This record gives structure tokens, C-alpha cells and sequence, in this order.
């Protein structure tokens, strides 16, 4: 029924189906991702995270998630446009897992971007990816770490749903 | 009331007033990222997006949006503690436009994310940044095209609650 000042943090989330696909060395200028989202769409490729942040204009890197069991079909998709898409490299990573603390209210809490970093830093957790939003904070780290990463947030956040001060 | 197997588009949300902070070479190992939003957060700025996409194990970059009225305060709290976050570089950009498709269920349909692209593609404008969730695909641009990205927005997802097929 909680679905307010401070965010509520409704759960830790935690998947290790996922695999990350980077598209390195795109250029920069329109229409490029376009083309990138358009063939992993036309391959009918279900994605889940997408990322792209500060470029070398010139050239970007932009890096997505899907399931592990469809990531090869993307990459195969993705080269057989190198072309058309002008990458330098495709990177592909199966190992790793993806942690949420899921929520609402989210934003403009720096102080809880900050909370979630130093738990999963207390335990040697490497983070290697970061997107958030109002209902969630996600990070990718190695997949062997992610029974550790769900402790420690479950811990930090005191986790029914809850409104953190 | 909607707040089902396809996305619930329910607007396009533009935002003038953010800047956008690029920590660049941070050391990629445990606590990093902690150092970052700690620092941000014990100067009481208000954070919006945050991105960190793959590194170049060793160095890579952090990117967050703020106001632009707290950009230059969150710049000088991070480059008072250059010697401890270890950064090479802060790179600011105050004239950046965000735009958003906001929604709901929006996962697994890179369709969409496509979508997004080849609209803003198709009146030239150039995309910086992107950020996806459930309930939002954000993107920044120049500040200057954020009018002509939000109509073509518009007009490509036929924008009251939109069922998207
Ligand atoms: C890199 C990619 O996002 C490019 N800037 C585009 O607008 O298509
Ligand atoms: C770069 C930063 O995210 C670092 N990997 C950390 O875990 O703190």
C-alpha cells in the first residue's frame, strides 16, 4: 500500500541471468543509437539496462544488459552491422550479476547512493556499473559476489517496506 | 488509474535546469564510488541521475546530474578531496537539456528504446547521455534541442496514458 520526504526502499533485487554487451568506439553524432537499438530490436532481443555516458563528439561507448541465454545472438546481431555501426570492439561479459535496492522516492538521496557504495565497499564488493533512478539503484559486480553485495545492503538499509531516514 | 504486456507511456518530461559532473579516472577498486557520493552528499547537494559505465580493473569515469545552481559547489567539494577520490580530471557542462520518456513497464522492449532514438535521431539531435529503468528512458542533450526532441517525442509515441504496441 506504500507502492512522502525520505525514499521508501521496498527490497534488495539480486539476478545472475544477465550478460552485458558494450558497443565500443560509436560515434558520436545522430542516429547511432539508434542503429545499435534498432538491430538488437530487429533480432527481437529483450533489453534490460542501457548505458551510455561522456564520450573521448568523436566517439562513445554504449553498453546494455540482456539474458545470458540471448547475449551471443546479440553480439552476432550487433557484427553483423560493424559496418553500418562503425564500433572499434563489441565487450561481452557473462559473469556478471546485477543488485538493485528497489524503492521509490529514490532521488535527490546522494546520502543513500553514498549508503549503498560504502556497504557493498565494506565487503570488497567492486562495483562495475551504476545506473539509477527514483525506484532504483543497480549495479553490476562480478557474479561471484553477489550473495555477499544482498547481506550487506539488507543490512545498511535495516530490510514490508521502508521509509529511510 | 494506470499509473500488462506492453509499456504504459505517460509522458515526455524535459529539464532545463540540471548540469551534469563527470568524475574522470577514478581508480576502479572497492570504495571509489562510496568516496564520490559521500563527499556529494556531506555537502548537501542533491543528486538527480548518476551513470558509471565500463572502465578502461583500473580507472574509469563517474557521471551525475545536479542543479545547475549546486553544479559549481558539488565541482569544489569533489576537487577539495582530489588527493583522496584520486581523479584525473571534473569535467562540468552546464548546458545540458534532459528528456525524458516516462512511462511504465518499459523493459524488454528495446523496440522502444529504438524508438526513442531514431525520433530524436530524425531531427538531428545529438544524444550525450542515456539512462533506462521500468518507468523512464532519460537522455541529456544540448539544451538548444531539447524543444525539437520533446515534439518528436511526442509525435513518435502518439502522446492521458498511452498503451504502447
Ligand atoms: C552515441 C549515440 O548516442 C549518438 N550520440 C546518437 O545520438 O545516436
Ligand atoms: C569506480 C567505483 O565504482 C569502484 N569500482 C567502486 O567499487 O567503488
Amino acid at each position: 500500500s506504500i507502492h512522502m520526504e525520505d525514499p521508501i526502499l521496498t527490497g534488495v533485487a539480486h539476478d545472475r541471468s544477465e550478460a552485458k554487451v558494450t558497443i565500443v568506439g560509436l560515434p558520436d553524432i545522430p542516429g547511432y543509437a539508434a542503429k545499435v537499438f534498432r538491430a538488437v530490436a530487429d533480432a527481437d532481443v529483450n533489453i534490460d539496462m542501457v548505458l551510455q555516458n561522456v564520450s573521448k563528439d568523436g566517439k562513445t561507448d554504449i553498453t546494455f544488459t540482456c539474458s545470458r541465454d540471448v547475449g551471443p545472438a546479440a553480439v552476432e546481431k550487433l557484427d553483423s552491422l560493424r559496418n553500418e555501426i562503425g564500433f572499434s570492439q563489441l565487450l561481452y561479459d557473462d559473469h556478471i550479476g546485477k543488485v538493485s535496492l528497489i524503492g521509490a522516492g529514490m532521488r535527490s538521496h546522494p546520502g543513500v547512493t553514498a549508503t549503498f557504495c560504502e556497504a557493498l565497499a565494506a565487503v570488497g564488493v567492486n562495483i562495475e556499473l551504476i545506473s539509477t533512478s527514483e525506484i532504483r539503484i543497480s549495479v553490476l559486480c562480478r557474479d561471484t559476489e553477489l550473495d555477499k553485495a544482498v547481506v550487506a545492503l539488507h543490512e545498511a538499509f535495516g530490510l514490508e517496506a521502508t521509509v529511510y531516514a
